[PDB]
C-alpha cells in the first residue's frame, strides 16, 4: 500500500562512523574490523590539493598526526596505508559493532542508500543512483567527505561508496571501498567535467510499473512498440537503449501487471513525444529514473497470473 | 550543495523494534525500557476488526497470549494494559538499546522519519509529512502496523507516529505514541474520509529558499505584496492561508538569502499564475510542500 523513494535501515552503518583529523582536515571514516577507511586528500591542505603528490605526502605523515575519534573515544592510529584514492588507518581498537560486510562496486543505473556524516556523527539518509555519467545527485556539505553508500542484503552490509568531491555542476563523485573512483575523476584541484547523463530507461519502465500497480493507467495505451523502433525515439531524448537482459529484468513486473514490456515502452515512447499534459504519474510531473527495478519490486510486491 | 528529501539516521529507532504478536496476530512494537508499545488491535484477528469492543477484548487476554521477540532472544510479558488505541505491555528485561527519547504529537504541516517493519524487522527508512487533512504519503506493506515515525534532535528521538491501519481508501492511519489518532479515524476496518487536503504554504515557501541558496533563481521577481494580497491568491489554488506565526518562523533563511518573506510570496504567486512553462526549481517541475523550514534549514546550514 503506497510507493515511497526509500533507504536501507542505516543502523549498521552508523556503528562504523568515525571521525578523521590529520592537521588542518577533518573529514568521515568508516571503522570496519581494526581498520578505518577515508578518502586520502584527508593528508593535503588546500594548497597541496593543486598537485598533490600522495605518495610524497603521505611519507611525510606518522601514526601521531592521525587522529581518529569514534563518538567520545580516541582510537590509536598503530599503521597507515595507501590504496588507490582511500587511506587506510590501522587502529588498536577492533570495531565491536562491525557488521557482515563486503566492498562491492555498483554500476551506472543501481541504486544504494547514502548515510551523510559531519564530524563523524550521522545527519540524514537519502536513496542515490548511480548516474550513467558516473556521478551521484546528492547532498553534502563541508566535512561529509568519508561519507557511505550501501545496500543491505539481508545480513550483509555491501559498501559500495564513499564520497570524496562536489562537481562544479552540483553532483558528487566518490570511489568504491577499494578507492577507484566511478568515472573520469581524480582527488585532484584541476577542471572536471562530469559528461553527458543519459536517463536510466529500465528504471523509468520500473517507475511506470509501479504507477499502475499504485493505480495510474491514464498513459496506458493500445498501440504496440518494436524494441528496435523504442531505442531510436530513446535516442533523441537521450534514454539508454534498451538492451535484451533489461527487459528480462522488468520480466516479473510485467508478468504481474499483466501489461507487457513493449507496451510499457510505447506507453513511454508516448509521453516522450506528447507529454504528459498537466496529468501526474505517482504525484510526479517529470519521468522518475532513480528506481530499479529491485526497488519495484520490493515494495510492489505482487502475485503473478501464470 | 544539492538538496534531497533526507530521512533521520534510524539506528536509535531500530534497536526498539520488537517483533509482537497475540493469538494469530503478528505486528511490531516499540520497547523503550521496560515498555513495549504497539497498536491495540494486536489483540484482534482476521474477523474482529469489522467493530470490535477492545475494553473487553483485554479482559479475556493474559500475559500469556502475548508473546514478544527481541529478534533471537524472547522477551516475557509481566502486565498488559491499554492507554487511548495502543497497547502497553510491561517486560521483565528493561531496552539496553534505550535511547534518550520524549513522545511528541506533531502538528499538520510538520515533518517525520518512518522506519517501515515487518515481523519486528527493519525494512527501510523514508521521510513524511503530515497532510492538513491527517493523512501521510507513506508506503507501508502488510505486517508494517506497530512501524513508527519520528524526529531526531540531538541524541533525543522524539517519537510522533505509530502506524496502525491502511484505510480502504488507499491512505494510512496512525496515532501518537500516547494512542490518539492523527484526524478522523479509528481502528475499525471500513472506508473512512479522508478530508480536504491544503497545500502547505509555509514549506513552499521554505523549499523556495532552498533552490535559491542551491543557485536556482530565475523564479526570482523584483515585485513584492501585503499578506491580504497574498492570502487572497491562495485560496484560488487551494493554498494554506500564511499567518504571521508563518512569517517570523521564515526569518532565518530571509536573512541567508537576503529575499524578504513578502518578496519571495510574490515569486510563488506569479509561479501559481502563470507556471513554469519547460522550466524546473530544484529538479523539480511542481512546487513541493512536504520541507518544513527547518527541514531546509537543516540541509543549507
Amino acid at each position: 500500500s503506497g510507493f515511497r523513494k526509500m533507504a536501507f535501515p542505516s543502523g549498521k552503518v552508523e556503528g562504523c562512523m568515525v571521525q578523521v583529523i590529520c592537521g588542518t582536515t577533518t573529514l568521515n571514516g568508516l571503522w570496519l574490523d581494526d581498520v578505518v577507511y577515508c578518502p586520502r586528500h584527508v593528508i593535503c591542505t588546500s594548497e597541496d590539493m593543486l598537485n598533490p603528490n600522495y605518495e610524497d605526502l603521505l611519507i611525510r605523515k606518522s601514526n601521531h598526526n592521525f587522529l581518529v575519534q569514534a563518538g567520545n573515544v580516541q582510537l590509536r592510529v598503530i599503521g597507515h596505508s595507501m590504496q588507490n584514492c582511500v587511506l587506510k588507518l590501522k587502529v588498536d581498537t577492533a570495531n565491536p559493532k562491525t557488521p557482515k560486510y563486503k566492498f562491492v562496486r555498483i554500476q551506472p543505473g543501481q541504486t544504494f542508500s547514502v548515510l551523510a556524516c559531519y564530524n563523524g556523527s550521522p545527519s540524514g539518509v537519502y536513496q542515490c543512483a548511480m548516474r550513467p555519467n558516473f556521478t551521484i545527485k546528492g547532498s553534502f556539505l563541508n566535512g561529509s567527505c568519508g561519507s557511505v553508500g550501501f545496500n543491505i542484503d539481508y545480513d550483509c552490509v555491501s559498501f559500495c561508496y564513499m564520497h570524496h568531491m562536489e562537481l562544479p555542476t552540483g553532483v558528487h563523485a566518490g570511489t568504491d571501498l577499494e578507492g577507484n573512483f566511478y568515472g573520469p575523476f581524480v582527488d585532484r584541484q584541476t577542471a572536471q567535467a562530469a559528461g553527458t547523463d543519459t536517463t536510466i530507461t529500465v528504471n523509468v519502465l520500473a517507475w511506470l510499473y509501479a504507477a499502475v500497480i499504485n493505480g495510474d493507467r491514464w498513459f496506458l495505451n493500445r498501440f504496440t512498440t518494436t524494441l528496435n523502433d523504442f531505442n531510436l525515439v530513446a535516442m533523441k531524448y537521450n534514454y539508454e537503449p534498451l538492451t535484451q537482459d533489461h527487459v528480462d529484468i522488468l520480466g516479473p513486473l510485467s508478468a504481474q501487471t499483466g501489461i507487457a514490456v513493449l507496451d510499457m515502452c510505447a506507453s513511454l515512447k508516448e509521453l516522450l513525444q506528447n507529454g504528459m499534459n498537466g496529468r501526474t504519474i505517482l504525484g510526479s510531473a517529470l519521468l522518475e529514473d532513480e528506481f530499479t527495478p529491485f526497488d519495484v519490486v520490493r515494495q510492489c510486491s505482487g502475485v503473478i497470473f501464470q
